[PDB]
């Protein structure tokens, strides 16, 4: 299933099934100038020609520590930070450190989640659904049926979330934090899209960190998908354990990402760009894309998860009389690619027809491409309701 | 043991225990000019700001294929090439693909090897020893006692080798190639230091590739230890399997390495620099370092593995009356770090005192540092022979 999807998603197509960020003109200009300065000062060469240069992993651990300490008041030191090749390698280490053979599992208390899609070890909890105005909706943690036991090795959430754009509420997160502490297991939060960088969040969300939290951050959604710089923030024992693993599997970041981050932090540009350039760009783009969708599909044929952050729209074709696996084939035959939703719910205790009524799209591509894709989508949704 | 070593090797020290390449002035100048051109042309920004840009993984697979096809006559296509974060992530995938649970093992037919050091799954064969002039020696495959069975998942060698600088002979390699084929298992060759790049080889060695060979190459020893670009050359089925894994664990390379390689290949500089700048630099440096050693230690107190390639000298303190684990502590107390040899022989069928009489050093650091380290080494060797 996923292998074919990956093949399709690679091999005038309207490609709305990917996870790459936008090319924001102001950001491209910023990076071009930054790179020009760094090459001219010798810093680019230092980054590539040294295993751990003056702006290497070590300088960055110090810079990130100072940044988080001074901007948010978090008691972080370099010993609380580890760097990886990206988000996905970060989770591979965590899963190995806390899950597997007693045999422990990773609990996703608020499915759907992307890492489950990307990678018997995963257990997804079915979320509650809150219907919202304008044909929107929001998933919630169902605490009444949330099962955490001796076999749970870690609790994992993202904020904001790929694929829904959901932002788990302060109350939900604090409850999960209390449960994790009570069960002596870590609460892992994927912050690839959140604050302080890249800041692709459109809703309220109080930041959270304490020694029982493992926080994953990344440089890629800043508009540097070609750099490979994942960041893990955790208690020093966890960081030490991660140190060892990265030493063996060797999925450390290259030098250019860390060097660029050091420079952006030094110039006091990292937070500024996230809040004043990146966030507004995506907020406008998500609003424009919803408006395009609504010209073709009402709430009677498409419910949209409230877009609280990240770069996706999660579409729920409520009561669609065919599956989105079938819809996907029909769209593909017409040159439109989106991701079937079922793939983001691995490990549910019980099957749920809902998983076959959703799809994920990326709202970043140019609007003419978005509109052409949406027009075809609406035609296929109409066809399904008319004739199966 | 290894954890402490790693801590020591990190935490006016004479650090001869690392594996980083030299900073060759002509190469630093070359990279500075190349980076300047790439930033000015937009290519650096393209590499970092795109997940798979114009000089991304795809352009590089094509470029490397054309390079190997036209320079060596190898029937390689892009489907025979996979990119990784480096040598070490490359082997993690291979070990997972061919070894482990029947349960299969990785055979090192010519120990000592570095990947065994870096990472019940490994079996090392004891090599034969050939004494050579000038107090040198060379390890050889002991075919008479080489055991390959149903439980062998793959055969793994490097050429030239970390930690010895050994270059397995054409005859030894062809025999291993025939054995691998006969047992229907791959022959994996780590070419991090060999031809066509970076070309840090000082002996004859006929290149070898056929569909049952898996060849690992890297950009780091070209003098780009901050880039993260490992290359695997293998039959398309193997490459496809590796594709999947890298998709999940996500240890793909960042964009800058591949982009720089594409540019060097396009400019016809990659092979030229390896043969005319890199190789002669290291050849002179290895000869100079041996001469320094010989001013302090004769063949009666230090045998040196014939330096046939790579960036290390492997020292055998023949019949030393203390172990090199103990010698290491004594050197460390005096500010000199080298690697105890025992760590490069995991999985020997039988213990071998020889493993406790060797050490690895890196001959790249500046000669004043080399000489200060060697002087201390000779004093400690003399002390051991005089008083234990
Ligand atoms: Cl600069
Ligand atoms: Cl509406
Ligand atoms: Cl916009
Ligand atoms: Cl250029
Ligand atoms: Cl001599
Ligand atoms: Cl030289």
């Amino acid at each position: 299933g996923i292998t074919r999807l990956m093949e399709d998603l690679n091999d005038g197509a309207i490609m709305l099934g990917g996870g790459n960020p936008a090319h924001i003109p102001a950001m491209q200009d910023y990076f071009q100038t930054l790179l020009t300065d760094m090459v001219e000062s010798g810093k680019a060469a230092d980054a590539l020609c040294n295993y751990d240069g003056p702006q290497g992993k070590t300088a960055l651990l110090n810079a990130l520590a100072v940044l988080l300490r001074e901007t948010l008041g978090w008691d972080i030191e370099p010993q609380n930070i580890a760097l990886t090749n990206g988000s996905q390698s970060a989770f591979f280490y965590l899963f190995n450190l806390f899950a597997g053979r007693s045999t422990k599992k990773v609990l996703f208390p608020l499915a759907p989640e992307y890492i489950g899609y990307a990678d018997d070890l995963f257990v997804s909890a079915r979320p509650n659904i809150e219907l919202l105005p304008e044909g929107q909706f929001k998933y919630h943690v169902d605490f009444e049926h949330l099962h955490i036991g001796e076999e749970t090795g870690m609790i994992c959430v993202s904020r904001p979330t790929n694929p829904t754009g959901n932002v788990i509420t302060d109350e939900e997160l604090m409850k999960l934090d209390r449960l994790a502490n009570q069960h002596n297991i870590p609460l892992v939060i994927d912050n690839a899209y959140g604050v302080p960088f890249p800041g692709i969040i459109f809703s309220e969300a109080r930041p959270l960190w304490n020694p029982n939290i493992i926080l994953c951050m990344s440089l890629s959604k800043l508009g540097l998908p070609g750099s490979r710089c994942g960041i893990i923030i955790a208690n020093d024992k966890t960081i030490t354990a991660i140190a060892n693993m990265n030493g063996i599997i060797s999925l450390a970041p290259g030098g250019m990402g860390p060097a660029m981050m050091c420079e952006m932090i030094k110039r006091n540009d990292l937070l500024r760009l996230s809040e004043t350039v990146i966030k507004p760009f995506y907020y406008q783009r998500v609003q424009q894309t919803i408006a395009i969708i609504r010209r073709y599909l009402s709430e009677e044929r498409c419910l949209i998860h409230k877009p609280e952050g990240a770069i996706f729209l999660w579409l729920w074709f409520k009561d669609l009389p065919i599956t989105t696996e079938l819809l996907y084939q029909r769209l593909k035959a017409r040159g439109v690619l989106m991701v079937p939703g079922h793939y983001f719910f691995p490990g549910l205790d019980k099957p749920w027809p809902h998983t076959h009524q959703c799809m994920r799209m990326n709202y970043v591509p140019e609007p003419d491409k978005i509109e052409a894709g949406v027009k075809i989508l609406a035609e296929e949704i109409e066809r399904a309701w008319r004739e199966g």
